[PDB]
């Protein structure tokens, strides 16, 4: 599913995400349009063989599993297809855990050279929610 800019700051708003860890919701909307062009269905290969999954690319290397990224970890516990989902809830609970892990968003590249120190509230202007 290709999400809308409104259509998805609603879900991801009833998924917990406003202020989770102090980061506001346009922050998770602006990661979100420049991870997977808010598209559930995005996958990137990666130079070290693990791949990226879904809305908000999550990595094979640590995160899920998806049966060919060698000596990985799967730390949220989930198959990396169930990442791919119109229901975006398995990416937004995984999400959860990866920005806890100690780096907050940093640990997403777009959201870090993108998204950081912008005016993220631009993501959810227009948007009843």
């Amino acid at each position: 599913k290709v999400f809308g800019r409104c259509e998805l700051a609603a879900a991801m708003k009833r998924h917990g995400l406003d202020n989770y860890r102090g980061y506001s919701l346009g922050n998770w909307v602006c990661a979100a349009k420049f991870e997977s062009n808010f598209n559930t269905q995005a996958t990137n290969r990666n130079t070290d063989g693990s791949t990226d999954y879904g809305i908000l690319q999550i990595n094979s290397r640590w995160w899920c599993n998806d049966g060919r990224t060698p000596g990985s970890r799967n730390l949220c516990n989930i198959p990396c297809s169930a990442l791919l989902s119109s229901d975006i809830t398995a990416s937004v609970n995984c999400a959860k855990k990866i920005v806890s892990d100690g780096n907050g968003m940093n640990a997403w590249v777009a959201w870090r050279n993108r998204c950081k120190g912008t005016d993220v509230q631009a993501w959810i202007r227009g948007c009843r929610l």
